[PDB]
């Protein structure tokens, strides 16, 4: 539905991992931010509810070293901080 717009080093991130347009749906930009916590592993096993982002460029453009996947809401505020008009 509803057209958002990356900035620069967020937009990076999503190409990284073959997005190719500058504008996304958040559920196309979750996608993505999927794809690159898997490949990247970002996370440990042991806990699976959780996101170890710290000392990569997504815990530097959401500004936390770790984040919930079922923290929703916080989700989104990480993403919108990294948008544009
Ligand atoms: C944080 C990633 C977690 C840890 C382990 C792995 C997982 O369950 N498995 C399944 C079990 N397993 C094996 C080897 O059998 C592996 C450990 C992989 N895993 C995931 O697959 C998850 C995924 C992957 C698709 C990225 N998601 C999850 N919530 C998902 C469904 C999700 C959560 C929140 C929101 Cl708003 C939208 C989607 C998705 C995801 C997508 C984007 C972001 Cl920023 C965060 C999370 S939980």
């Amino acid at each position: 539905e509803t057209l958002v717009r990356p900035k620069p080093e967020l937009l990076k991130l999503l190409k990284s991992v073959g997005a190719q347009k500058d504008t996304y749906t958040m559920k196309e930009v979750l996608f993505y931010l999927g794809q690159y916590i898997m490949t990247k592993r970002l996370y440990d096993e042991k806990q699976q509810h959780i996101v170890y982002c710290s000392n990569d460029l997504l815990g530097d453009l959401f500004g936390v070293p770790s984040f919930s996947v079922k923290e929703h809401r916080k989700i989104y505020t990480m993403i919108y901080r990294n948008l544009v008009v």
